[PDB]
């Protein structure tokens, strides 16, 4: 069956959250898309993106060389669409603003834009973990922007906590 998701929490109309590991949900899952936490050359060298590369054994950085190779990096706040390899039917890379490099948080709302193109996808929290953004804003950005049926895994139950106690829902 697809996008079988199972134990979400619906927080609004649009929007579900579950404590997981995004690889793992792809994998049971096996969504229309996945959103990748990507950066403008698309190198997935850690964190969710070194973590749905490794899952497609590497294909997923090929795919991505060849992409910059022809169109160039892309902007932060902008997508690329590309085969989700055997982790979803489409992968959608999506750079957030890094905040702990200095990028400004203005364009965490255009990173969520790109996800209204989809109807249901599988992703993480823009920006969250390593790229500095507090991850509760984050989700108040994702709920105030994303139309489109989103479910968010976040893996770190200390972290799922604290949202779904912001949220209230
Ligand atoms: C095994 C493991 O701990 N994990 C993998 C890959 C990373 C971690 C993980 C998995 N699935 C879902 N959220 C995850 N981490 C969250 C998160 C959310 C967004 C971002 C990152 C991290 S990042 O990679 O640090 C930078 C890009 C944006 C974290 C807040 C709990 C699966």
């Amino acid at each position: 069956e697809v996008n079988s998701f199972s134990g979400y929490l619906k927080l609004t109309d649009n929007v579900y959250i579950k404590n997981a590991d995004i690889v793992e949900e792809a994998k049971k899952v096996k969504p229309t898309v996945v959103v990748n936490a990507a950066n403008v050359y698309l190198k997935h060298g850690g964190g969710v993106a070194g973590a749905l590369n490794k899952a497609t054994n590497n294909a997923m950085q090929v795919e991505s060389d060849d992409y910059i190779a022809t169109n160039g990096p892309l902007k932060v706040g902008g997508s690329c669409v590309l085969s989700g390899h055997n982790l979803a039917k489409h992968c959608l890379h999506v750079v957030g603003p890094n905040v702990n490099k200095g990028e400004d948080i203005q364009l965490l709302k255009s990173a969520y834009e790109n996800f209204n193109q989809h109807e249901v996808l599988l992703a993480p929290l823009l920006s969250a973990g390593i790229f500095g953004a507090d991850p509760i804003h984050s989700l108040r950005v994702c709920v105030d922007t994303v139309r489109t049926n989103v479910y968010l895994a976040v893996f770190d139950k200390n972290l799922y906590d604290k949202l779904v106690s912001s949220f209230l829902e």
